[PDB]
RNA sequence: UUAAGUUAUUAAGGGCGCACGGUGGAUGCCUUGGCACUAGAAGCCGAUGAAGGACGUUACUAACGACGAUAUGCUUUGGG
């Protein structure tokens, strides 16, 4: 998920979405150590996901003060 | 045939010459790195936590670089 749409979204929806990235990543981390991960990028594009998502929320911290 | 006299061949190995190999890394060519300077800029960093490090971050990760639990990177503005 991009930051256009991260910034569509309001601040409770960002905090539920990394909840669920998180949520998916350690599955995916599972799955990977339990040898069942086949598609591998899964999880760098859910953690960078999870980037963009906290980068917005402390944007919208900063320009709050 | 006998007698007297003379002189070779031998190369176990060695010497000199030559041919062909091996080892070794001189020499020539080369340069990715140095050395000495010129001109311009700049001449501090740190409790808003420095210099320097430790430990981590990748799909698989021993090491160097980069990065810091937003980790082998995030946003944005421009370039391409
Ligand atoms: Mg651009």
């Amino acid at each position: 998920m991009k930051a256009k749409e991260i910034r569509d979204l309001t601040t409770s929806e960002i905090e539920e979405q990394i909840k669920s990235s998180k949520e998916e990543l350690f599955n995916l981390r599972f799955q990977l150590a339990t040898g069942q991960l086949e598609e591998t990028a899964r999880i760098r594009t859910v953690r960078k996901t999870i980037a963009r998502l906290k980068t917005v929320a402390r944007e919208r911290e900063i320009e709050q003060s």
